[PDB]
Parts: C-alpha cells; sequence; structure tokens
C-alpha cells in the first residue's frame, strides 16, 4: 500500500487518463499535431505518475520507461507502445494492490471470528 | 477527500458534456466550421472545469493540458486526444471519490455491527 | 459518536457486566452478603460510567441515578430497580448511537451513487 | 485496540472456563467443601485474567472486582454475583473487540472496491 | 497451534470423555463407591491432559486447577465443580485454537487471490 | 493417524454397544441379576475394544479405566459412570480421527484445482 | 514455496506490463523504431524480473529465454515469440503457486472441522 | 503423483509456456528469425520437462518426441506439429493426474462419513 | 408483688423466653429469616408481658421500650440490644420482688421470736 | 397452678427432647435433608405440647409460637430461633411451676411447727 | 410407672445404647457402609423400643418420630438428629419417672411418721 | 433379674475388653492388618457375650446387631460403631441389674429398721 | 522528335525540378508541412508535364502514373518512390530523343561525302 | 534481329523508369503504403513493355517473370529481385541489339573501302 | 526561346541567390529568426524572379510554385523543399536556353564551310 | 560461333539478367518469399538456356548443373553457388567466343596485306 502509492487516488487518476488516450490511437490514425501531443502527455504523465509513487517505483520506472526524442515526431506505433507499457505497469501495479487489500480485510475478518 | 472537488454537480456535469462531444467526433469527420466551435467548447470547458476543482487539481489540470493553438483550426485527431484525455482524467477523478466514499459507507455500516 | 460517548469500547463491556448481573438478581433472592457487593458493584460501574461519557451524559446521569445509602443493606428490589435503570439507559443510549451511524453509512453510500 | 487484551487466547479460555462454572452454581446448590472450591478457583482466574489483560484494562478489573474473604465460606449467592460479573465484563471486552474488528474487515473491503 | 496443544488428537478424545462425565453426575446422584471413582478419573485425566498440552499450559493448569485430597470421598458438587472447571478450560482452549486456525486458512486463500 | 485404530469397523461396532446399553441403565433402575451381567459385559467389552487399538491406545485406555471389584456387584451409578466413560473416550477418539479424515480429502480437492 | 518468487507483486506487475505490450504487436504492425523500444523493453523486463524470482528460476527463466541480436532489427514475429513465451512463463509459475497456495486454505480449513 | 511427475508446479508452467507459443505459429506465419527461435525454445522446455519428470515418462517422452536438426531452419508445419504434440501429452498427462486426485479425495471423504 | 405483677408466672415465664433467645444472637451471626422473627417474637412477648404486669408497669415499659419498623429487617444488633433491655428491666424487676419477698419473711420470722 | 400443664410428665418429655436436638443444631452445620425433618420434628413437637398444656397456655403459646413456611427449608439460624424460643419458654413454664410448688411444702411443714 | 414403661430394664438398655452410638457420630464423619450401619441401628432400636412402652407411648413415639427410607444413604446429619431426638425424648421419659419415683417414696415415708 | 444374664462375671469381662479396644480406633487411624483383626475380635466377642446371656438376651442382641462382611475389610468408621453399640448396649444391661441390686439392698436394709 | 515530344523546353524543366527535389527527398527526413508540399508539386509536375508531351505519352504517363489521395499525408517513401519513377521516365524519353538526333546528324554527314 | 524490340524508344524509357526505382529500393527501406506501389508499378511497367517487343521475346519475358501476389505486400528483397531481373534482362537485350548494329556499321564501310 | 526569359542577367543573378542560400540550409540546422528571414527572401526572390521571365513562364512559375504560411514560422524541411523547387526548375530553365543558343552556333559555322 | 551458341543474342540477355540477379543476393540477405523466387528463375532461365546453346553444350550443363528441390527453401549461399557457377560459365563460355571472333578477324585482316 503506502509502501508502494504515496497518492493512490492520483496514480488511478492519470491511469485511466493513459489508458483512454492509448484506446484513441488505435481507433483511427494521428497526425504530427497529434502524434507531437501525445508525446508531451506522455512525459507529463510519467513526470505525474512519479509524484503519486514510492521512491521504490519511481525509480522502478525510470529503469523500464524510456523518455522520447524531441527533436523528431513519433510514430503511432510508438506512442502505442509507450502508453500500453504504462497501461500494463499501472494494471499490474493496481492488481498487487488489489490482492493485498483482499489479504488484509480477510486477515481482520478472520482474526475476529 | 472531498477536498479535492468543491463543486461536484458543475464538475461531473460539464464532464458528462465532454463524454458525449467525444462520442460525436468519432461518429463521422467534421469540418473546419465545427472543429473550431469543438475547440472553443473545449476551452470554454476547461475554464468552467476548473472553478468546480480544488487549487491541487487545478494547477495539476493545467500540467496535464494543452492550450490549442489560435491561429490554426486543428484536426478531428487532435479534438479526439484533447477530448479524451480530459474524459480520462474525469473517470479516474471519479473512481477516486467513489472508492473512497464506498470505504466511508462499510466503515460506519461495520462499526454498528 | 464523539458528541456523547468518549470511550465506546468501555461503555458496552460495563454494560454488558451491568445487564448480566441484572440476570442474577431475578434466578434467585440474595442475601445480604451478595446485596451488599452488588450495591458496591454498582456504585463502581457508574463511576466507571462517568469517566466514559461526555460531560452532558454525565450530569444526566447524575440528575437520573442515586447513590445508596453505605449504612443500610439494599433489597433485592433496589438492586433490580437501580440495575436495570441503567441497562435500559445504556440500551437507549446505544439505540441513539446505532440510529445515527445507520445515518452516517446510508448516507454516504447514497452520496456515491 | 488489540492493545487492550494481551493474550487473546488466555483471556478467553480462562473466561469460557468462569461462564460454564457459573452454569453449574446455577444447576444445583454447592456444599461448603465446593464453595470453598469456587472461592478458590475465582482467586486464580482473576489473577491469570490480569496477566492477559493491558494495564488500563487491569486496574478497571482490579477497581470493579471484590476480592474473597478468607474467614468466611460464602454462598451459593455470592459466588454467582462474583462469577457472573466478570462473565459480563468479559463478553462486553469482546463486544469491544469484535465490533472494531468487524469494521476492520468492511472498511479495507471497501477502499478496494 | 503447536504453541498450545502438543497432541491435539489426544486432548480432544480426553475431553469428550470428561463432558460425558460431567453430564452423569448431574443426571443422578452417585454413591461413594462412584464419588470414589470419579475422583481417581479426574486426576489421571488431567496427569493424561498434561502429555498432551504443551510447557506453557501444563503450567497455567496446575495454577488454575486443585487436586482431590485422597482421604477424604468428595461431593457430587466437588465432582461437578472439578469436571466442569476442565470442560470450560478447554472447550476455551478449543474455541481459540478454531479462532486462529480461521486466521491460518483465510490469510492464505486472501493472500493467494 | 489410522495408526490409532487398526480395525475401525470393530471398535465403533463395540462402542455402539457400550452406547446404547448406556441409554438402558439410564432408562430404568436394574436389579442385582442385571448389573452382574453389565460388569461382565464391561469387561468383555474392553477386551474386545483393545484388539482394534493401536498399543498407545491399549495402555491410555488401561490408564484411564478401572476394572471393577467381582467380590460386590457394582451399583447403577458405577454402571453409568464406568460406561459413559468410555462412551465419551470414543466419542473424542472418532472426531479426532475424522477431522485428521476430513483434512485429507479437502487437501486433494484443492490441490486440484 | 513462496521461497520461488521474491517479490511478487513486482513479478506480477512486470508481467502485466509484457502481456499488455504483446497485445499491441498483435493489434497493427509496428515499425523499426517501436521496434527497437520492445526489444530495449524486453531486455530490461527481464532484467527487473529477475530480480523478483528465486535463483532456481532465475537460471531456469535464463536457460529458457533467448536475448536479442542488436545489430539486427527483431521482426513483428520475434517480439510476438519472445513476449508470449514469458507471458506463458509467468501465467505457469502463478498456477503453479497459487494450486499449493489453495491447498493451504483448504488443508487449514479442514484441519479445523 | 509421485510417481508421474516428480516437480508438478515445473511442470504445468513449462506446459503453460509451450501452450502459449503454440496459439503464436497458428496467429500468424513466421520468419526465419522466429522458427528459429521457437526451435531452440522447444528443445530447451524439453530438458526443463525432463528434469521434471519420473524415469518413465523421461523415456516415454524421448520414444514418442523427435528432436530438431540443428542446420535446417523448421517450417510453420513442423513448429505446430512439434510443440501441439507436448501439449496434447501435458494435457493428457495432467487428465490422468486430476482424474486420481478426486479418486484421493472423494475416497478419504468417504472413508471419513 | 401485686402492686408490681398481677401474673408472676408467666413474666419470669417469658422474660426466660426473651433472655434464652438473646443468647442465640450471641451464638452466631443471623439471617433475614431469623432476624425477622426475633422481631415479631420481641413484640409478642411485650404484648403478652403487659398482660401480665401490674398498670404502672406497663406504661413504665411503654416510656422505656421502642417497638420496631415493620417494614425493615432489623439488625442482629438491634435485636441484641432491645432483648437485652428487656432481660436487664426483667431482672431488675425480679430483683426488687425477691428484696421484698425476703422482708416479708424475716419481718414475720421476726414478730414471732 | 398444676392446672396450667394438664400432661407434666408428656411435656416435660417433649421439652427435654427439643432441648437436646436444640445442643445438636449448635454442633455442627446441618444439610437440606436433615433441615427439613428438624422442621417436621417442630411442627409435631408443638402439637404433643399444645395436649399436654391447658387453654390458656395453648393460645400463649400459639399467640408466641411462629408456625414455618412449608414452602422453603429454613436455615440452620431458623431451627436455632425457633427451638430455643420453646426451651426458654419451656424453662420458665417449670420454673413458675416449681417455685409455688416448693412454697405449698414450706406452707404444710410450717403449718404444723 | 407401669402406665408408661413397660419394661424398663430394657428401655435404659437401648437407650444407652442410642446415646453412645450418637457420640460416635460426633467423633468423627462417616462413610456410607458405616451410615448404613446406623441407619438400621436406629430402625432396629426403635422396634425395640416399642416393644418396651405402654400403648400410648408408642402411638406418642411414632407420632414424634420419622422413620428412614431405605433406598438412600442418610447424612452424618440426620444420623445425629434422629438419634439425638430419641436420646432426649428417653432421658426426659426416665426424669419423669424418676420425679414421680419420689414422690412414691417420700409420700410413704411421711405417711409413716 | 438375674434371669437375664447367666454368667455375669464372664458378660462383664469381655464387655471390658471391647470397651478399652473402642478406646483405641479413636486414638489414631488403623491398618488393613489391624482392622482385620478388630473385625474377628468383634465376632467371636459376640459369641463369647452370648454363651453368658438368657436366651431372650441373645436374639435381642442379635436382632439389634450387624455381622460384618467377611470378604471385605471395614473401616476405621465401621469398627467404631460396631463397638460403641455393644459398649453402650452393656452399659445399660447392668445398670438396669444395678438399679435392681440396691432395690434387693435397701428394701431388706428397710424391712429391719 | 515532335511524335514524341511537343515542348522540349518546357519538358527538361520540369524534369530537372523534380530531379533535384528528389535530391531532397533523399538528404534529410520530412515533416508533414513537407511531406504535404511534394504531393501537391509532384501532382502539378505532372499535370505541367502532360501539357508539354505528344497524346501517345500523355496516354502512356497515365496509364504508368497513379494519383496520391488527398485525404492523407504520404510518407518519404512514398515521395521517393513517385517522384523517381518520373525521373528515369523522363530520362528514358531523352535518351530515347538523344539517340535518334544522334542518327538525324550523322545519316545526313554521311549522305553528303 | 530490330525486329526484336518493335518500340524502341518506349522499351528503354520503361527500362530506364524501372531501373532508377531499384535505384530507391536500394537507397532506404520502405513501408507497406511504397512497397504496395512498386507492386502496381511492376504490373504496369511489364504491361507496357510487352507492347514495345517481339511476340517472341513477349512469351520469353513472360516464361521469366513472375506476377505479385495479390493479398502478400511484397518484401524489399521481393522488389529488388523483380525489378533487377527486368534490368538484367533488359540490358542483355540492348547488348544484343547494339553489337549487331555495330557490326552493320563496321560491315558497311568496310565493303566500301 | 529568348521570348521566354526577359533579362537573363536578373534571372540567374535571383538564382543564384536561392542556389547558394540553399547550400546553407544543408550547411546546419537553423533557428527560428533565421526561418523567418529565409521565408520572407523566397518570397521577394519569386517576386523578383517574375519581373525577368515571360507571361508564359510567370504563370507556369506560379502554378508550380507554393506561397508560404506566414502565421507559421516555416521548418527547415519546407524551405529545402521551396528552395531546391526553385534550383531545379530555374537549372531547367537555362538548360533549354543553352541547348537553343549553342544549337545557333553551330549553324551558322555550318551555312559559311 | 555456331558450334556452340545458336542464339547467341540470347544467351548473353539471360546472362545479363543471371548476372544481375547474383549483384542482388550479395547486397541484401533475402526471405522466404525471394528465395524461393529465384529457385523458380534460376531453373527457367536455364531452361531458356538449353534452347539457345548447342547441343554439345546443354548436356556439357546439364553435367555440370545441379536442379534445386521444389520441396525445400534453398539458402543464400546455394542461391549465390547456384547463380555464380553460370555467370563464369557464361563468362568463360563467351571468353572462348571473343578469342575465335579474334581468329577470325586478325586472320582475314592478315589475309589481305
Amino acid at each position: 500500500l503506502t509502501d508502494l502509492v504515496e497518492q493512490p487516488a492520483k496514480v488511478m487518476r492519470i491511469g485511466t487518463m493513459i489508458k483512454q488516450l492509448l484506446e484513441e490511437v488505435r481507433a483511427a490514425p494521428l497526425d504530427e499535431a497529434s502524434r507531437n501531443r501525445l508525446r508531451d502527455i506522455h512525459a507529463t504523465s510519467i513526470r505525474e505518475l512519479e509524484d503519486g509513487l514510492a521512491p521504490e517505483l519511481r525509480e522502478e520506472l525510470d529503469r523500464l520507461t524510456l523518455p522520447f526524442n524531441e527533436d523528431a515526431v513519433p510514430s503511432d506505433a510508438e506512442l502505442r507502445i509507450a502508453q500500453a507499457q504504462l497501461v500494463g505497469w499501472l494494471e499490474g501495479l493496481f492488481h498487487g494492490i488489489q490482492t493485498a487489500l483482499f489479504a488484509q480485510q480477510m486477515a481482520a475478518r478472520a482474526q475476529l471470528q
């Protein structure tokens, strides 16, 4: 919990943002003005993600992630690869949270009966 | 918690507006006269959204959003990206509210039994 | 909650004490050695009760209650009267708690949906 | 919370012993040889109970309880008053424990959904 | 678990023996030939009980229990007090085991899903 | 586990015998001619019981049981004591066996899913 | 058992990431700039996976896995081969672990009844 | 159980690997770099498979299976044939395991009742 | 004589009654059922006393005596005080009788010689 | 004078019987089975006493005495009160008879000299 | 004389037996074999007493006494009550004999001079 | 008169023997080897007593006495009961004789004066 | 010549334009603003070429060429293919012109001598 | 001879076109949108080539060439194979033309001198 | 012919200026301040070119050229495209001039010899 | 001339074909779709080759050449071997022709001087 996510409300917030934008890249091809946007949004979403994570996960994210180069406009492929990577990493982080929340709840309910 | 959204009825209202307009750009391409409208609508929707958020979410919303180029009529791609960004940001905002609101309900209902 | 009972775990403890002691006077008549005990017990439960109640309820309990005389051995009637008076007052205090506890729950659970 | 009861398995063990022995004093009258036994059992049972309680509950248990007189064999009435007192005090202790432990189970299960 | 009971199968065995013998003393009065039996059985059952308990509980049982004098034939009262005392202590020990057994099962079942 | 009872069909058989005979002494008082029978029946039933038990339980049964005085025809009280002693010992024996027997089943049913 | 995976929350986290990225290579063909990303992500994902695995699983993971050739940009085929390999390898690991964890739940739940 | 598979957790792991890789060859045709990989993967999976099986199955797998040649790149047909051969053999091995596991469970639960 | 006691045989009768009852309260403490009796006895002994005394001594006794209240059970102290008061009053009344009886004898014995 | 007691041999007989039983209640505490005897003995002793007394002493004896409540077994305290009452009442009865009888003997011996 | 006792030599015989046996029950507590003895002696002693008394006293003794129930071993209390009851009744019968025997002697000695 | 005791020197002799042995059981508890002696002595002492009594006293003694169980060793209590029974019965026998012996002495001494 | 090219001065003009623009697409990658230009330029260069060619070559050029779709921005690849295609076709036209122009000169230079 | 090629200016023209396009596939890798063009261009180039070739060369060209598959977008390898095939086939065609054409020049110049 | 270019010295002058500026954009990337210059320079260079071309070339140049967007700063790519467009068009313009100017020089030299 | 090549223009055509295709296998690695093509091309080029050679060279070519198998895709090595084998054989065939063409010319040119 707190050992992983410092701001739980914020990580899901940005998490849903990254997810629905990912579902947009698949919907229709984009143009340079839109691909250039998602690059800026992906960079800012990670910067905003690290503010809500524990020190351990910040570094892990930096080891796994690859910031885009601001001199070349990425492709619809890169944007899908980069975004879905965060979507899976957050959903696996969240699935780790929900399994531990199950352990804490059932343990107190069993420590009572 | 509720310290995050000051005017819930006002925030969710505009959010539903951004959601249904997002479903329209998906349906069929638009013309220049309408894209300029959605651009104007996108700007005013954020302004009315900031009035209903806390200062912490205000700045965060501004750090994540991208103002349009006043001199160029954006494409259907930009408008889908900008709008879906807000739709995702708001759904993650609400999921943080309801998970804590449900947490409040099952804490008092259990503090009784 | 905080407006009435300061130490909830302590109040329902002593109450369940006084409750089961009341079921003993009904079970069989007592002798001087036991009546003198229940009076001594009844005094201490009230002193331990005032420590666990809010200032307003302390006075109300003091205005309603009648301390026993420490020179005459009370009857089985007084002990039933004195104790059952508290049992009803404690059950009425908790029913005041639980009616609001459901209000806190069913209102927060409804403020979400 | 569980800071109140240090050895729960031990506190409830001795409690169950005092409860069923109480069911014996009600079942049939006793003789001096058996009344003397319960007094000895009553003394050691509280000593073993205080070892399993927190210091605050020790004092409260000590402020509420009454050590027997070794010079007089108590009556079947005294032993019922003394024992049921602890039975009521012990059942009220757990009711404080189970209501908060039940609160832990539903609050964490709600912080997830 | 093992910190409390070394031979679980044996303690529930002797326990059911002590319980049904307790239910016989209540059924009809006994004679010196029968009262003398239960004393020897109660003495041997405790010796056989200590073989099946952990070192901590052996000591606790000796502190709570009172061995009979082999110079006077006890009463139907004494035999009921002695036996029911063991019955509650064993039933409270078992209720302590089963409450913790639920904690072990509901914790591994929750740490998995 | 089953290391305890060598002849399960035989141990449970004789047990039901003493159980139903226990229910007969309870129903009505007996005469010297039938008490002498029950004394003989109790002796032969233990002998037939040891053939179906493991050596550890053999001595334990011998440590717990009390052979009758062949001189005096025992009373309805002794016969209730001797018989109910075995009935409790046997019921506690079976619950220890089947509780582990259930453990074998649900462990394999869980090792499959 | 649990000694196999040292950091389950971390192993599964990275697992979900690799799984969803696999669903992206499948969705649409990629370009050379994005294929270079997935190769880099594949290398860092395994590096972070071995940190959360025991040495026995490491070597087994290392004996089974195939580092990419850096002088050549892999195909959309290779990236599917490599990733799906881990996804199956990771899903079988949990199914091997969780099936024994389920055995812990039903064996203790049966060791009680 | 013990007579067929020595390391059950490992065998269902690799099986779930080989299974999902089989679903990749069906999804799209492969290139020389990917076909060459799956062959290397298939060889290593059998080495990791033989380590986890009983000696009889080691030989049975060796009698049924056909190792690939390391000088020619196999076709999409061979790789489907080779892998699917193992998938059926692994699913058939487990159904032999699971059908007996129900026999062990449903028989011990019936030997108890 | 005639001016003091009208029925001397009756007063010495009741006096020995009230006297011997006084030696019982000193012998061992009493219970509510016996204290309630002695109160009833003390009143009836006084009513039967006034019937056997001259009018002057009646009123003297009424000025000296204090009737018990019939709604509260007196203490062993009151009962000791109340009865001993009569015993001293009767023995002083009798010592007045015997001193005059000797005066009648030795004066008539002196008129002769 | 002797008209007071109609059957002197019968009254004093029963009186001696009541006196020595009183010395038995003092010697050791009694049980419910023996207390019930003395209550019945107390009732029949008064009945046999009224047959040997004159009507004036009958009603006086009935006005002073208190019949026991057949619905409750009295205590050793009540039986001491009731019996000692009669012993004192009877000893005062004889002292009233013997003092006047001594007066008769010193009147005829003096009417001669 | 003959109006009351038919066999004077026999009544003082059995009387002494009943008296010294009474002094034994006080001396030390008894066992069932001894308590059962004294019941048989007390029953036969009354039977042997009735053979030596006049018809009037037979009936009075039967009205005063309470035969024991042969279907329960009396207590040390009952045997003391029953025996002491006869001891006083016999001592009061003899004191009635001695008071009249002196009257017969001193009257004939005075009818001579 | 002398028709009752045929051999006075023998009856009194053996009587003193039983008396002094009674004073020995009172002094200290006995062991099984000595209780068997006193039981044997009690049988022969009655046998030698009947030889010195008239047939009427033989049967009467037999109607009052209780033969011991040859197959069971009596307790310290029985021996006191049996012996004290004889001691009292013998003293009452002589006191009846001695009272008549004085009648022979004083009546003949008065026929002279 | 006249049968192939109507405006020779114009074709080598636009041809040189297409050639040097082709050398720019090779020189550095382009952006949507530049890729969009070359599409418009390539379309207008073909339109201006057909005005300068004979009817036979106009048709052949349209059969060989593929106009771009104005509703999508082409790649640096498409523009290179489209442009280079024209460059060779124009260079092949000129080599056909130059080979015949040498035939016109050399044949007349030989028709003279 | 010159009957081989009916339209020399046209065969060389298209030949130059295919040659320089080959120089583009070599220059940089292509994308699916451009690879699809070269397939379409390759088909129309052969169609325009046969119009300028003799029937013998048509079939020979048709016997040597390979029509593309509609479904698959060819690779940079296929397009290089297909195009270079024609360029080599065409350059060998011209070498057959020019070597005999040069033979005419030296034969007529020698038939004169 | 010369009817095409009215001011040859001016047409080539400005052309060389666009050519050498083109060699500068290739040399190093530019900044917004210089791109704004080249954009203005490109506009005036075409204006000064049209003054020196014939009306027919004015339109063709205008039909081929593309005015820049003055609300957006063009890229380094567009400027290379726009400039190279002119550089290619101008060299092709002169090659049409130079081929006819040389044609005049060989025609008069042949009309003389 | 006629002794070796029947259709010289055709053989140097296919040779220049086979030669230029060989320079492609060296240029970049191929895929299965291209390797399968070049094999098909190589087979048909030989069939077209045998049509253009003299019968002696046909058989020699068949003795030297090795036709490919049509069920396995050859390697880039085989394709380089197969074609280069022909290219050398063709260049050696042509170099023999040029030496004989040199023989025909120089011998006739010398027969003149």
